[PDB]
């Protein structure tokens, strides 16, 4: 019964300095859960791993806050996108969970000549993307209002991105040989994910001590690991592998807490109208800050040589 | 450069070699690994591609002789293990790709009678030590092709196709896996195996001034170390099943058994080469170069203990 420690959190009697102290624990337990003494043994919990996945199925906001939050490292990584995903003016171009459109966005802009479609799980977002199309005039986006795991089209694109998107996705192979259909013909797949260097895990307790597990992912999502995807190229085949380390998605993390912080009185604001209560919008408050203390405490693990971002380029075939 | 010559007239001892190489190595470490796994990963996936552009490529008497684990037990326990992961059932037709002494081949065929072995081998010598041990075993399911790899064609397809300690010896992966993807058969495998560094890869080419390995073990050919994960980088005409590595202890052990093989019957080997080389110190010369073979490499898969240079195993299906 683990459940109390919570609520302490979240009238702040824990501090985010013991939250950290906590995760450091968390994360010492993960890696040597993960990590073998031989590579022999290394390699077979990898490859055991991702023949699971294969058995699994393919997959399981207030605009005031878009708005408030919502940073040119947030430019740079995504000029570093568009440069290793090989953008030319003039592609028809699909993007594939675009959020908060950021990419959609940038690469609508910075293209002028290229079309850009995104798809989106949320009515929120596509409001505010295409709100944003409305004050920069572009007459170059389209998004549409739908799941990526059920939709599907005549229409095949010359680049495809898919950035935050794996870590919702657990069968792998279903999902590169349903977007493998989109891509034109010498068009390219651009994935990025969070992972760990070595292993991959699916987010299950590690003791009876363990709270992050169960308060972070409430029922079965999937950590991968850098090299995982390579042993998915049945219907794609790998042209280039980047990764980028912890740090960045540290400071990234890090600074999501600050903007927060910084305007935590209008967000407090904005979730008692849109939730009806103080409360639930105390822990969503709450929830959103331990994600970005927890994690920016893992991504920074050995200089962020452990936890770490992967960059994969994929053609057709 | 004289430090050959001298190893060769045996004033360089055993002891001194194994030092030299322990040297070699922790250089060639230090060359390899990279404080970041961004650098770490970049080296590999840009080695890979640099393949990409390249090209992809004894008496009887001596295979008689060399042909806590015995030698011959070992060499049978591995053979069992390539047939067990690469599915072999009675009853395929079976490529084994640079059949060399011929002891898969003839592993297979005699433990699969209803299987059809083909074998391919680049040699005078080796294609009858192999066709001469089938008269003698009374097999015939087993056919020999004279030929180099790499330049051989064929329409026929196979189940299962062998390559083993023939990687080694290429260097584009990638055209090599395309021409032999055109071999399989409907439904069937390709089981490769190949040394290989854990982490990193590279070309031998010398470290530095002091250099006296890579010239002298690797004279050309421009020959490649590949890592235990670089054929997941050469999936274009091929899918990866699963794949395995086994510790550098393994192949360490095995050139310590080969060495004493040599030595325990060097009078018979020097008698067989310098006849069949017609000069008594030309014989010297090959005889101290697998000598030190071994030895160096011996020493270079012994390294923290079996975790760096190692075997990988792969299984393909075709795409």
């Amino acid at each position: 019964a683990v459940a109390n420690l919570i609520k302490r959190i979240e009238h702040g009697e824990v501090s985010d300095e013991e939250i950290r102290g906590m995760m450091k624990i968390q994360v010492q337990k993960r890696l040597k859960w993960g990590y073998k003494p031989t590579h022999e043994q290394q390699l077979a919990q990898l490859v055991t791993f991702a023949q699971s996945l294969k058995g699994m199925e393919m997959a399981e906001i207030p605009l005031p806050f878009l708005h408030i939050m919502c940073d040119e490292s947030e430019v740079y990584m995504m000029d570093l996108y568009c440069e290793r995903a090989q953008i030319k003016d003039g592609q028809s171009i699909l993007d594939l969970g675009c959020g908060h459109g950021s990419l959609t966005l940038h690469v609508a802009q910075k293209y002028r000549g290229c079309k850009v479609t995104g798809i989106t799980n949320s009515v929120s977002q596509k409001e505010f993307i295409m709100d944003q199309c409305k004050k920069l005039d572009l007459s170059n986006v389209e998004i549409i209002l739908e799941d990526v795991t059920k939709f599907e089209t005549e229409i095949t694109y010359d680049r495809i991105f898919a950035v935050a998107l794996i870590e919702h996705m657990k069968n792998y192979e279903l999902f590169l040989k349903k977007v493998s259909t989109w891509i034109a013909q010498d068009g390219l797949l651009f994935v990025e994910h969070h992972c760990h260097k070595v292993f991959a895990y699916q987010y299950e307790p590690l003791d009876e001590d363990d709270w992050y597990t169960e308060y972070i992912f409430p029922g079965t999502l999937v950590m991968s690991s850098s090299s995982i995807l390579l042993y998915f190229q049945e219907d794609v085949s790998v042209v280039n592998h980047w990764t980028l380390s912890g740090k960045h998605p540290s400071l990234g993390f890090k600074q999501w807490l600050k903007r927060l912080d910084d305007n935590i009185d209008e967000v407090k604001e904005i979730f008692e109208s849109f939730y009806g209560s103080k409360e639930k919008a105390m822990k969503f408050i709450t929830y959103w800050r331990v994600f970005c203390i927890a994690h920016s405490q893992m991504y920074s693990t050995n200089n962020g040589e452990e936890w770490m971002l992967s960059q994969v380029l994929f053609k057709k075939k």
